[PDB]
């Protein structure tokens, strides 16, 4: 396309987004659509030459929108949001019609120097001290990786530049709670560290790991003659939003030398608000945290943020050159790739547009909305919660009299599947304890009490054998 066939192509788009965004809640949540039905209904080859942007645009409508589960819409409860804000998605129209690549500041100094600052802007908004600076990672997942790069970097004394991981005399040890995300457990993997050298701790009442198990594995491993090397907590566990507690987790790993890294993907964002922060104590005394502000704050998907209080040992191991010496930005050596694109244009558009104000009265929206929830799910009867409602998700179940074990169990994903299969709502079923739960996760954009009550509603009637469709 011309620079103004594509601006005729442009509008023509900004509308057909437009619309959907406003119309989003008017269609089912989950895609009502079998596999294969796109690769049967698709080309099996490119064409030759070029088509017109209309045909694509009726195949848009035509072929993708029914194979879209719907992550920006009022009734989408699962997993954890994926939240979207329009002000972060028209950063990232800029960003990739800009075209520019950060291989280096000189390559582009306002994509680097942006991210530096809207970084610095944010690690202000959680409440971090000054000895923290972070990198924008395209997940978690990348990041607990580079924390756990990290972390072996430290124990083996920068061995990537000798012998690497075969060589050490011990086996490094990671100890992680026991309802960390599987992300936790690949990033090992991917590291080199093998299953048998990830000790999972055991959890509490509120599923949150027990310190004094951490120092019992620690103590048993240095017995073992292994070599214990990092611990990662979880502020806001997938399943429950358990709160690793950091303050003791925190007082052992530097006890022991080992680095902490926290996985605070979901409920970081959380701590925007100052009457949170109780859930984030110690975390002054971690090497690495990671908040997916592409999650519940807003910005669209990839934004991971990843901080370190120790850079020159990021840009060391990531750079391959430990011998660096921040005293005598390049965010190359912040990461795994050495390519960015302009992701701190989405940062920074939803920053301003929207303003810190409104910012904290959404994420309060979604914690007020699921303590409503609760109370309802709390009070019916028949109807249980399975764990505390410290962040805005909830483990619920309905308990037939006398259903028990297996039974219930297909009794438990059976209504989820229903429910999910009307197009009433999106929730996630997730086991617990050796059981089947179903979770509802209130965090999507335009996700308010009018849309909670309504799913609340729903929930009741589909086991009553009542489902709703548009
Ligand atoms: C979602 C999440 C992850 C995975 O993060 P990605 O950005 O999808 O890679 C890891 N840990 C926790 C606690 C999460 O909520």
């Amino acid at each position: 396309a011309t620079p103004e066939q594509f601006r005729q192509y442009g509008h023509q788009l900004i509308d057909l987004i437009a619309d959907y965004r406003q119309t989003v809640g008017e269609r089912p949540v989950m895609a009502q659509v079998e596999p294969g039905y796109l690769k049967a209904a698709l080309p099996a080859t490119a064409p030759q030459q070029g088509e017109p942007f209309a045909a694509i645009l009726d195949d848009v409508n035509n072929l993708v929108m029914p194979g879209l589960s719907h992550w920006q819409h009022p009734d989408f409860y699962g997993y954890f949001p994926s939240n979207g804000t329009l002000s972060s998605v028209l950063g990232d129209f800029l960003s990739t019609g800009l075209g520019v690549l950060g291989l280096s500041w000189q390559s582009s100094p306002a994509l680097s120097e942006l991210e530096e600052t809207t970084l610095d802007w944010l690690r202000q908004l959680l409440g971090l001290s000054g000895q923290w600076s972070g990198v924008i990672q395209d997940t978690a997942s990348t990041s607990t990786l580079v924390a756990l790069i990290s972390a072996r970097e430290r124990a083996t004394d920068y061995a990537l530049v000798r012998g690497g991981l075969q060589a050490e005399p011990k086996p490094l040890i990671v100890y992680v709670s026991a309802h960390a995300h599987s992300s936790v457990d690949k990033a090992a993997l991917l590291a080199g560290f093998g299953r048998d050298n990830i000790r999972l701790i055991p959890t509490d009442e509120r599923y949150a790991l027990r310190p004094e198990a951490l120092q019992a594995a620690i103590e048993q491993d240095l017995a073992a003659g292994n070599q214990p090397c990092a611990v990662v907590a979880t502020t806001g566990t997938t399943t429950t939003t358990a709160l690793d507690p950091l303050r003791p987790v925190g007082e052992i790993a530097q006890a022991n030398g080992l680095w902490l890294h926290v996985d605070s993907a979901m409920a970081g964002s959380a701590m925007i608000l100052p009457e949170c922060r109780w859930m984030w104590d110690g975390i002054e005394l971690a090497d690495s945290v990671v908040v997916n502000a592409h999650k519940w704050l807003g910005v669209a998907f990839d934004c991971s943020i990843y901080y370190v209080r120790d850079p020159q040992h990021l840009i060391r191991v990531m750079s391959t050159n430990p011998s660096y010496l921040q005293s005598a930005k390049n965010l190359r050596d912040w990461g795994i790739p050495l390519g960015r694109r302009f992701r701190a244009l989405k940062l920074w558009f939803m920053l301003r547009s929207e303003g810190v104000d409104a910012l904290q009265a959404r994420l309060r929206r979604d914690l007020d909305n699921a303590q409503w929830l609760a109370g309802q799910v709390e009070a019916a009867a028949e109807w249980e919660v399975l764990a505390p409602v410290q962040l805005q998700t909830l483990c619920i179940r309905h308990r037939p009299a006398g259903l028990e074990g297996e039974a219930l169990d297909a009794h438990t994903k059976g209504w989820a599947e229903r429910l999910n299969a009307s197009g009433a709502a999106y929730v996630t079923p997730a086991t617990l304890d050796g059981r089947w739960m179903v979770r509802v996760s209130i965090g999507a954009l335009p996700t308010e009490r009018g849309d909670v009550q309504r799913l609340w509603a729903r929930l009741q009637d589909v086991i009553k054998g009542l489902e709703h469709h548009h």
